[PDB]
């Protein structure tokens, strides 16, 4: 019987590629019923979407184009859709009885807090927003404590491939977050696998100098600026590793980043006995949105299958934390542990958009991250849920501040 | 608590891995009791097993060197085994009540038959001994669905690992040799990988000429002489096409044969979501012998890790069918079906030990088994287990016969 579905932020990079790929599962056989969707304010392709879903929710967050979605839904004919607005309309949908599983495609605010609902209803959460377990990890952990039913079920693409390399019948003993993940699952090591960005044929005194037109004009995947910024620096695997860790309950000394240009395998798990499994396919974030939707089970599609002979080679090596200096800062970050991941993702915002915004030099983003890091000190973490999210809020604004205030002293 | 294991062929390549991976796995707990050891005629190797090990049971095939044995084993003070021969002996280990699991590790009659008496006492039957698979592949299965507590575990190599990339949650809801295990495990494709063997780039005239001093000189892996020249040919992956046939009910036309002259990935599981996943480590019996042990679970292993940035470089390619047409027969043999394994199995041990002793040539190996084939004329099935286990021997002597014939022949 049916996978009921809503998509928060249908109109970005995982909200587009879960509808793609729900459409085409649906043309082999109709599994799926999407039953909501959110976006922050492209009331227009939203418009497009409900005449095509025909979702029984549509909401919006900016209450300002909340009465042009309106207008544009009457010309649907035969469709009376609930249309929401705000974060009122996001607990509303998160609420519904209809509502089975929930893709997070949003950042920032918007998305921990999504998130947060659809954890307190009990929900099947699709989560690739790394920056809120990076940052907001404990309130995960004791959501998830609270709400024994609610799940996260991991998008992000190594995380997913991670999470595919397991047997159900121990991942249904425990859930991501836990405590325990990892030894439940007989889970040694991880494998985090890297495209490496850009720049790794680059010397220091190249990397001294490079821009982020750099980083941008010649991407390893077309993607959103900032995310291209950390590929570059592989800050976005530094996050990927806080991420492994709180998701798996895998040490820090137990996760190897390992760069993997041809980007087919897409991370490895090492068991107790030192077997070793992975997840391979073309680069698509279709397989791992539609893995979270299937979980524990998986669907047909019309995929093209891997030739194997054809990719022909695949490499692996170890990144220069010389080089790659925002690598060693999340690995820092993590063993330190507190809400120094918080520090570390925050910093890192203000640092990669002083980059992107050509304000500083590569090697003055670790620089501002290393900085801002040491100006913390670890606090008493809050047994309450809604004092440790105020921690987090809190804990996250003065280290954008720190990080400004850091840039501002030098230039 | 303890499992309690029989190794039938303690002292071959798959009975000593066997022994050093659960000497190493016992040294604080007691994870594995050793209760039977089962040797064809290696009495002093026997011996030196039995003194550390201590079973309740020892068995030799070859009944000419049992006051040997018994002579050996007074040297052992207050150790009172049971010493058992030949085939009533293979039966009254199998029957034991006190044994869980049965480690296959020898070939021909004897590991058929061991494999048999395991079955018919509803065992889990750890097989390594792929040419019962192939040749006796209805007849296992037809055992399997009246003895409906046995289970057979692959340990060839590529075998276990299509296993491990399996989700046991699905695993647990059927068995091995059993219909429908590739829809229920939501199995597509198979990549079944190889080593190649030490002929793999020769051009067709340098492999004309090659010999087995060749194949066994520059051998992929040390092991026996046959495989070593099965390996050499392909016809090893052509026996193992048909057992991952037979084992995972996978169609022919969905198992794809990838050299991987690395031999670090085993193989790979291609899922109904083009999702693939593998198992990899370096070349090492032990992890597919003790995952057959402790299937579903895992456990801890001094192993080294796998350095995958050491290793650096995995490639892949398809096999020429002109250069190693074993594989093609294979094929062949299987899509026919009836009894065609059972001839490819029974005139490849002739052709191969022929090409071992300087007797004919390499494209000559091919030509035998193909002629044997093309003389073969189906049979009906037997319906009754025993004479169906009948029928298998006696199309096994015709077809060793008729490959002689050839060979005499054409001498
Ligand atoms: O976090 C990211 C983006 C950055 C990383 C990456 C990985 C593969 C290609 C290019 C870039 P990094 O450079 O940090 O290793 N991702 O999860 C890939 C999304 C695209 C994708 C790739 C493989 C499988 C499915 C989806
Ligand atoms: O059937 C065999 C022997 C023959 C094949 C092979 C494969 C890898 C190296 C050498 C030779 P083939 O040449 O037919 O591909 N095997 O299962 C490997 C046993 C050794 C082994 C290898 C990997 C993992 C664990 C144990
Ligand atoms: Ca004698
Ligand atoms: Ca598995
Ligand atoms: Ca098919
Ligand atoms: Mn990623
Ligand atoms: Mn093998």
């Amino acid at each position: 019987k049916p996978i009921n579905v809503a998509i928060f932020g249908s109109t970005g990079s995982i909200g587009t590629n879960a509808l793609n790929i729900i459409r085409e599962c649906n043309k082999i056989e109709n599994v799926f019923n999407v039953k909501a969707l959110y976006v922050n304010k492209s009331v227009n392709e939203l418009y497009e979407q409900a005449r095509e879903f025909l979702p029984e929710y549509l909401c919006i967050h900016d209450k300002s184009v909340y009465e042009e979605l309106k207008e544009l839904v009457k010309n649907i004919k035969d469709y009376k859709p609930i249309i929401l607005c705000g974060d009122e309309g996001m607990k509303e949908i998160c609420s519904s009885n209809s509502i089975d599983k929930i893709v997070i495609g949003i950042d920032s605010f918007q998305g921990l807090y999504s998130t947060m609902y659809a954890i307190m209803n009990n929900k099947i959460v699709a989560l690739a927003n790394k920056e809120s377990i990076v940052s907001a990890g404990f309130f995960l952990k004791k959501l998830l404590n609270i709400h024994k039913n609610a799940k996260i079920i991991p998008v992000d693409s190594e995380h997913s491939a991670i999470f595919q390399c397991l047997d159900n019948n121990k991942v249904l003993k425990t859930k991501c977050l836990q405590d325990n993940f990892s030894k439940i699952n007989n889970i040694n090591k991880i494998f985090l696998c890297s495209s490496g960005g850009p720049f790794q044929n680059l010397t220091m005194d190249e990397l001294k100098n490079v821009t982020s037109e750099n980083a941008l004009k010649h991407p390893k995947w077309k993607m959103g600026k900032k995310i291209t910024i950390d590929s570059a620096t592989m800050m976005n695997k530094g996050l990927e590793v806080i991420e492994t860790h709180f998701l798996f309950d895998v040490d820090y000394n137990d996760i190897e980043v390992i760069v993997h240009k041809e980007c087919i395998i897409h991370s490895c798990v090492e068991f107790i006995d030192k077997s070793v499994i992975s997840q391979m396919y073309y680069p698509d974030m279709q397989i791992p949105i539609l893995y979270s939707l299937t979980w524990p089970d998986r669907i047909k599609t019309n995929l093209k299958p891997l030739d194997l002979a054809q990719v022909s080679t695949l490499t692996f090596h170890k990144p220069s934390l010389e080089h790659f200096p925002c690598i060693k800062l999340a690995y820092q970050a993590g063993i330190k542990g507190n809400f120094y991941p918080t520090v570390l993702n925050a910093s890192n915002e203000i640092a990669n958009n002083l980059f992107l915004n050509n304000k500083i030099k590569y090697f003055d983003i670790s620089s501002i991250i290393s900085q801002v890091l040491e100006s913390f000190n670890s606090q008493k973490v809050s047994e309450n849920s809604e004092d440790l999210m105020k921690q987090i809020l809190q804990i996250h604004s003065w280290a954008k501040d720190k990080a400004t205030d850091i840039y501002n002293k030098h230039n």
